[PDB]
């Protein structure tokens, strides 16, 4: 398992925004984490939240399942690190 | 904890060759294996393998630490899928 943990500095996104290819407006909520890569301290992380979702408090999480998917070369890819409570 | 399959058809690598940009050859040796992502059966992934690794051998196996990086935007990435036995 992946520990992932959110400082208390973190508790907040920040969100970009813009307009897609063919008209449509977008929103990207963003938060910093960090991730133990078993290097000598965890690095600092970007995760994109998923739509409607709010900041993950502060605490220990670890990855769901989710956030893998096969890309178009047929190999393993993550999409969007989604999060689960530790 | 991602749950990796190796079936007994799935116990040789095959192996693709070229050469780099500046004159160097390459090989890399290419494994296939099941993974379970949580749809209703687990899916086809390829994995390539270190360099002076054998195939892995069929069982069962999870996903090390090393697997993973982070990218140049920031998020984290997978490098190359190293399994290590459950």
């Amino acid at each position: 398992m992946i520990k992932v943990e959110i400082k208390p500095s973190q508790a907040q996104f920040t969100t970009r925004s813009g307009v897609s290819r063919q008209g449509k407006p977008y929103s990207l909520n963003e938060q910093l984490c960090y991730i133990d890569l078993g290097n000598e301290y965890p690095v600092l992380v970007k995760v994109t939240l998923d739509e409607g979702q709010p900041a993950y408090a502060p605490g220990l999480y670890t990855v769901h399942l989710s956030s893998f998917k096969v890309g178009q070369f047929g190999s393993l890819m993550i999409d969007r690190l989604r999060l689960v409570p530790a």
